[PDB]
């Protein structure tokens, strides 16, 4: 549809903290709701307005400011693929 | 120049480690040639094709494949500015 946006968001978070860690899983699942998990920490959505800013306002409360950063980028509309993937795939603790 | 493009790179690496601490100081001064450290892992280049391969060819080897990935997003041409940033800006070790 018309009202449709190729959103990416990169999210800046040190999963070596327990904290960094929650908040990783937290916005990982708010972005399931609207698309993929193409590397740890980066998600590829596919959106109308009203969803962006919906997802956006549950991303900005769920991270730290302090400590982490979202970056949300709106694509250009793009109707054939335009990313290249290199190595590896995203996926207890122990001594 | 007509020529030009906006390349996103995204790199997931664990900088717990101390292999990952040295590759993305090597692919951040790679990137830093052809644009701007955004985040930690995230790049921002505007290049020419030959820029982009050669960067992509000296990215793709610089990365451990088990263990990390590279995406390479060739954005939409672009002219008035759709990302928006929230929170944290990016920067010895202790116990």
């Amino acid at each position: 549809g018309s009202h449709m946006m190729l959103v990416l968001i990169t999210y800046d978070v040190q999963t070596s903290s327990m904290g960094g860690t929650k908040r990783l899983r937290k916005v990982a699942k708010a972005c399931q709701n609207y698309g993929q998990r193409v590397q740890n920490s980066v998600f590829e959505c596919i959106v109308d307005s009203t969803q962006l800013t919906s997802l956006k306002l549950e991303l900005t409360s769920l991270i730290d400011e302090e400590k982490d950063s979202l970056r949300i980028y709106r694509l250009g509309n793009n109707y054939k693929t335009k990313v290249e993937h290199i190595g590896a795939k995203p996926s207890p603790l122990i001594f």
